[PDB]
RNA sequence: UUUCUUU
RNA sequence: GUUUGCGCGCCAUGGGCGCGCUCUAACGGGUGUAAGUCCCGAACAUGCCCAGGUAGUGGGAAAUGUAUAGCCGAACAGCAAGGGUGUCUACUGUGAGGUGGAAUCUGAAGGAAGCUGUAAGCGAAUCUCUGGUCCGACGGACAGAAAUCGCAUAUAAGGCUAGGCUUCGAGUGAUAAGCUGGCAAAGAACAGUGAAGUCUAAUAACUACCAGUAGAAGCAGAGUAAAUGCGGCGGAUAUAUGGAGAGAAAGAGCGUGCACCUUAAGCGUGGAGGUCUCACAGAGGUGCCUAGUAACAACGAACUGUGAGAAGUCAGCCGAGCCCAUAGUAGUGAAGAAGUCUCUGUAAUGGGGAUGGAGCGAAGGGGCGAACAAUCAAUCAUGUCUCGUAUUGCAGAAAUGACAACAUCUGCCGUAACCAAUCGGGUAAAAGGUGGUCAAAUCAAGCGAGACGGAAAGGUAAGUUGAUUGAACCGCCGUAUACGGAACCGUACGUACGGUGGUGUGAGAGGUCGGAAUUUCGAAAUUCUUCCUACUCGAUUGAAU
């Protein structure tokens, strides 16, 4: 029919198969490419799309299969559409032209507002947890089209279509959560609710969390779902804290965030490794890049010192290992332009490997200018150029 | 900072 | 690829068992039949202490040295026969090449059984007790294996480095195997600590000069790993292991023997296979040429025999056995070979004994290949779907009802003179506004869920036989045999033989020009890739590409 057309048109669904293409995704239950894809479609596109006109097609079964992903991407653009004009502002999660940083930023503003007291709520495995009836029954109550009902409740009985399905289900609690007035910030399946008093905000848990269980069918994990303050709150990857300037609550990497990135940037200035340290540099480029990308509106430029000194001292540890003779150490530490005599001493220090990077004649010769023309980036000013 | 040797 | 790494023979300057001769505790003394042993005497300089913070004089407790016969000779020097070099050369050859010199590297951890001088170290039967270390394979520690047990261990157990906090709190110290020094493993140096016992616990301070704490227990972290750590049992312990106690106890040097044993860079000798050169006849190309491009392959005429020559081998990884040639030759064997019989041993390789009367028997490099390990191929009712009938899970609208009582969000109270636990309470804390709430007879959208039914149709391999791949490495253990450096870690897994696990295909170039495509007719060009090559690099303890 007309909606269904609307699914199945030819730019639609060669935008599909474009946006999955540059997925790059594997294979599903049976084993299949995306080039695959192509010949699938070449092939065998227009008994797919009379089977999804005639109500027929049966999914497949965690990863889908290709053409089941092919399909939903063809759904899910769709049905962005008059969904995303229906949902709410505060919905930051799993959206077009909408990302985390935005969450943390209206949570900063509406913190500042004068709502400290933060209902932090877990709702535990939400896709296998709903009902598919009341599902169903949201999406029949925006939509009338039958067919593509019907195509969703076979991909739920059984991808890109799976968040906007959250986003609906939860869409109804950010409906229910502005009719009764709250200020929230909602990440997808990450609500946080700002609350002006403790008690005010135990009482908003609890009747959130009654509503919740009881109206959307969902389980609330009563273990990490907490009543707080912004300072002990985890939310997207950023903590919170309040200047001794009586003015703002600001965002930081949180601890467990800071701590995912010491261990891969550890994994990537290993010692033994036996590629170069160029190769070491460019992925210590490319993670850095991306964790400054994702956080740089947080407040780090103390922990980006430390950061860069240790990553700075672990690059030391990787040249100076892969000298590995001291014959070897002694030549480059010349070369570098440590004096002979000096060096010498130092090179047949050729274990104690922390000790001799740590200061000294090491410190010298590979300076922190020296690894800046290596390639290596440094946290500082990359978090300097990058922020406000 | 071992003005050393080897796997 | 690699300094060398092969076979056979010889030789001890190594070792064993005996004999002799001469020594043995600074220098001396005693005990005693006998002292090398048991015991007692003197200084001297060091270490440590008299601190109070070091540097000098006066002193004091342990310990060491001069100072046992002697051994050993550094990761210490010097000499150094020999060995290598796309290096420069003088001669010599028709040439492959061979010499003799210079330069430089090397002279090694496995036989010039290299030489000389040292620092440092060591230096006495046997027994008992004890500390430390090491071993009882390897394998992130499983499996497999002939292989000590149990637990823990990659977020990184554990160690270590630099701090922090909280409680203690200066004062005995020597002797020193070992441990640790921010981690792949081991050794050496230096530094700090330091188990076990044992010995000490004594002295007395000035002349210049410089201004609780030191230190450990405990706790949370931070940083740092090519992974082992802890405990039990058993064994080793001549780096003459740190000691302690008995011990009239042996230790060392030299010479000499043995029908004694053994050795990888010493001496003599042997090098096939392949590679290369030259000459003589053929085969060709133009009387003269035969190769080149690392080999393979290909261009071209550059191919063969035969004979004389030259350099030269010698690296476990899936290989029992066989073939080519040096070669049944050197060598070995009458001091007893092969065969035969009989005691025995190992996980496997073995070792005696008795007959016997002549055998056994190499090197390097290719090829075939049983067997082993993987991989591959060949052989050998439900459930639809189609009509139903009774239901059903979830929306929504509203005739009527009942009770006004529920849902919801801004959450403080007295104080003090003004305190959010900053004062006492309390977290559905009081005062509050906002929407009234619930049941819906019935009708009803859409996707499903399933029941009762009539109805379309439906329901071998193991084994064995082949073929391909297993290129290169990492080790480890038993016996024999040598070294650095006893143990550990190494010497190509040290090497030879015998066991045993683990990783699985570096780059360029050349070829195969197979495989894939784009262009033209699977054939030509191009790009990536499978297969072959120690030519050129990349390593070297692995691993990585
Ligand atoms: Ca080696
Ligand atoms: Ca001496
Ligand atoms: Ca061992
Ligand atoms: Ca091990
Ligand atoms: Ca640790
Ligand atoms: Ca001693
Ligand atoms: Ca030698
Ligand atoms: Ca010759
Ligand atoms: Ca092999
Ligand atoms: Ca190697
Ligand atoms: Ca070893
Ligand atoms: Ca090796
Ligand atoms: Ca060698
Ligand atoms: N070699
Ligand atoms: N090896």
């Amino acid at each position: 029919s007309n909606l269904m057309e609307q699914i199945l048109s030819s730019d639609n669904l060669n935008r599909a198969y474009l946006q999955v293409v540059r997925n790059k995704g594997a294979e599903g239950v049976d084993g299949m490419k995306y080039t695959e894809l192509k010949e699938h479609l070449a092939k065998n596109g227009e008994t797919i799309k009379g089977q999804l006109r005639t109500r027929k097609y049966k999914p497949q079964p965690g990863v889908p299969t290709v053409t089941d992903r092919f399909i939903q991407q063809a759904i899910a653009q769709v049905l962005t559409p008059i969904y995303e004009e229906q949902f709410h502002d505060h919905s930051y999660g799993f959206r077009p032209n909408r990302c985390a940083q935005q969450a943390i930023l209206t949570a900063l503003n509406i913190m500042n507002d004068g709502n400290d007291w933060i209902v932090d709520i877990d709702l535990e495995k939400f896709f296998d947890t709903v009902n598919h009836d009341k599902l169903m029954t949201l999406i029949g109550r925006t939509i009338k089209d039958g067919d593509v009902i019907s195509i969703v409740r076979k991909y739920l009985v059984s991808g890109n279509l799976s968040p906007l399905l959250a986003n609906i289900m939860l869409n109804e609690l950010d409906k229910e959560m502005e009719k009764r007035g709250l200020n929230f910030v909602r990440y997808a399946d990450d609500c946080i609710i700002m609350v002006g008093s403790e008690m005010s905000a135990n009482r908003v848990m609890r009747n959130i969390s009654r509503f919740i269980e009881e109206k959307l069918g969902l389980k609330v994990n009563m273990t990490k779902s907490k009543v707080d303050r912004p300072s002990g709150l985890k939310y997207l990857g950023f903590g919170f804290y309040f200047d001794p300037r009586a003015h703002q609550f600001k965002a930081k990497p949180h601890a467990k965030s800071v701590a995912k990135f010491k261990k891969r940037m550890k994994e990537l200035t290993c010692r033994s490794w036996g590629v170069s340290n160029s190769y070491k540099v460019e992925k210590l480029n490319q993670l850095i890049r991306g964790w400054i990308n994702y956080f740089k509106i947080g407040s780090m430029k103390t922990l980006c010192k430390e950061l860069d000194s240790r990553i700075r001292y672990r690059l030391r540890m990787c040249i100076w290992k892969q000298w590995k003779t001291p014959q070897n150490q002694e030549k480059n530490l010349v070369k570098l332009g440590i004096d002979r005599n000096t060096a010498r001493r130092v090179a047949y220090t050729g274990k104690r490997i922390a000790y001799v990077c740590n200061k000294g004649a090491v410190n010298v010769a590979i300076s922190n200018k020296r690894l800046a023309s290596f390639g290596l980036i440094s946290m500082l000013d990359y978090y300097i150029e990058k922020c406000v």
